[PDB]
């Protein structure tokens, strides 16, 4: 976890919560946990998306990005363009 990997200018943590929609959380997740699993090691940050939580297991998805602000960032729209897609 090295947050300041590129450009972490401010806070080494910074976090990102995005709410997936519960059918086209399956594009986030990757159809089974591909893509998700692409998505942290392609960035280099990591992406805890709350599946198991419950609860809101029926709705949006708690997403939490977490890492350096600029792959963080990089990150959400990459998947919030997956998510507007």
């Amino acid at each position: 976890g090295q947050f300041h990997d590129n450009a972490n200018g401010g806070q080494n943590g910074t976090v990102q919560e995005i709410m997936i929609p519960a059918g086209k959380a399956g594009l986030v997740i990757g159809k089974g946990g591909e893509t998700i699993k692409q998505l942290q090691e392609r960035a280099g940050v990591k992406m805890i998306l709350i599946q198991d939580g419950s609860q809101n297991t029926n709705v949006d998805k708690p997403l939490r990005i977490i890492g350096d602000p600029y792959k963080v960032q990089q990150a959400c729209e990459m998947v919030m363009d997956i998510l507007r897609e």
